[PDB]
């Protein structure tokens, strides 16, 4: 007879985008309505010393 | 829609003679009537062994 011993199953190394380091550079924010917003944009006043 | 988020007035630094350390190379005093004046004379007398 020919014999077989087993069958093995890979596990996943699982990763989500909060749990890492390159998150600390971003800032996550939820919106729901991101389709209907053109663009979005900043406003700075600076005076000059 | 164009959406605009928060804007941003710059937060300017103040700065002061004393507080810096050329200060401590100088000497400050406050004279109200200094207008009135063009003249400062500093006299030295030496005798040489």
């Amino acid at each position: 007879f020919e014999a077989i011993f087993g069958t093995f199953c890979n596990r996943l190394e699982w990763v989500y985008f909060l749990t890492s380091g390159l998150a600390a550079a971003a800032h996550a924010i939820k919106f729901h309505d991101l389709n209907k917003l053109t663009t979005g944009k900043m406003l700075f006043h600076v005076q000059v010393p």
